[PDB]
């Protein structure tokens, strides 16, 4: 037997592998060492860790689910993240590479700090594309609207880095009036107003909606021409809504088509966003629920409406307002994996409650509204 006299009593700091690529380094820290601290340590003793600038780095602690990996917060002392001797910590950049489906239509790819969350990468994305108004706009995967959740990363979302994400606008708080002067706006509201068309999420009737894509024709194939825009040519499934497909309406959109005359691509488009903003439906985000109605025991669907001022209640089928109840008559509301409930204080007797799969996307939309009501009143 032999005795070591390296051996040392009592020793706290806490002693990590450091991960930079495939290099692997042992270090030891205090643990009440602050994570800008153990940063600094690292730039200072591994050379592979000075590939970029700092605010390009930072802290992570994988895990074998992706969307449990965690970025360490540079405010935070080491051992708040409950690490023991051993453990793993990456040294890791934090810009990825996100495919973007622009307003535009197009794909773009765009470099994205993985640590934030949905809010502060969409001022990013926004700023480089320009956009004025960032706290309207929101992403969805590749119907229903699948929104991602503005408080959390991409990362905790599931959101793999191959994905390619679309922008696309979700609070209709202000509008600025529609003019020819600048063609590329004018394209921007047009595509806009025609996705949320031919997607459902802008619900139309059947003569309006043949109107629109009377309007789109002229946009696409210019002059209404006889010869080439016989019965058969239109691919109805891009210039109708679901719902309008299997009925017989391309004669009815060859007319309005017809009706344009001359029209130019441009005036085409101004007139496509001004007879949408004239809809009542316009701005309106609508969801499916169920209601129940007293004494009728089965629950009946109905559309449930949110805009910047109100809550509505429609039917299903007209698309008429049943109820009406301004954002200020709201005191409460509650949402659940089944449920949606709204506590109107002193305005109604009784809350009123509805079974729906999109409680929670209901409360986002409302809660973000209320948001900028807020802000813009600072």
């Amino acid at each position: 037997t032999a005795n070591n006299p390296l051996y040392k009593e009592a020793m706290v700091a806490l002693s990590l592998k450091i991960s930079i690529g495939n290099v692997v380094k042992t270090m030891q820290f205090e643990p009440s060492t602050m994570v800008y601290d153990a940063c600094r340590m690292i730039r200072e003793r591994i050379p592979e860790a000075l590939a970029g600038p700092p605010n390009d780095f930072g802290l992570f602690l994988s895990d074998d689910d992706p969307k449990k990996g965690i970025w360490l917060e540079a405010g935070k002392a080491l051992d708040y993240y409950m690490l023991r001797n051993g453990d793993t910590m990456e040294y890791r950049k934090k810009q990825r590479p996100l495919k973007i489906r622009m307003l535009d239509g197009t794909v773009k790819t765009i470099m994205v700090d993985d640590s934030k969350t949905v809010t502060d990468m969409l001022m990013t994305i926004c700023a480089r594309i320009g956009i004025t108004n960032h706290d309207e706009y929101s992403l969805v995967r590749e119907d229903e609207l699948n929104w991602l959740d503005h408080g959390r990363t991409l990362r905790e979302q599931g959101v793999e880095e191959h994905e390619t994400l679309l922008l696309r606008r979700k609070f209709f708080y202000s509008d600025q009036n529609v003019d020819s002067r600048d063609p590329v706006q004018l394209n921007l509201l047009y595509v806009q107003a025609r996705d949320d068309i031919l997607n459902g999420s802008h619900p139309v009737s059947f003569d309006k909606a043949c109107e629109f894509a009377g309007f789109q024709c002229q946009i696409q194939f210019g002059p209404h021409n006889e010869q080439k825009h016989k019965a058969g040519f239109l691919d109805l499934k891009d210039f109708l809504p679901k719902e309008y497909v299997k009925q017989k309406g391309e004669r009815k959109i060859f007319q309005a088509h017809k009706n344009c005359g001359q029209m130019s691509e441009i005036e085409a488009k101004v007139r496509y966003v001004k007879l949408a903003r004239s809809l009542k439906t316009y701005g309106v985000s609508f969801f499916l629920v169920k209601e129940k109605m007293k004494g009728k025991n089965k629950l009946v669907p109905r559309l449930l409406g949110i805009t910047k001022e109100c809550v509505m209640r429609v039917d299903e089928k007209t698309k008429e307002v049943i109820q009406e109840w301004s954002l200020t008559n709201i005191k409460r509301w509650a949402a659940s994996p089944k449920s949606f409930t709204l506590d109107f204080g002193d305005y109604q007797d009784g809350y009123y409650s509805v079974q729906t799969t999109e409680g929670e996307q209901i409360a986002q939309l409302i809660a973000g509204y209320i948001r900028i009501i807020l802000k813009k009143k600072k």
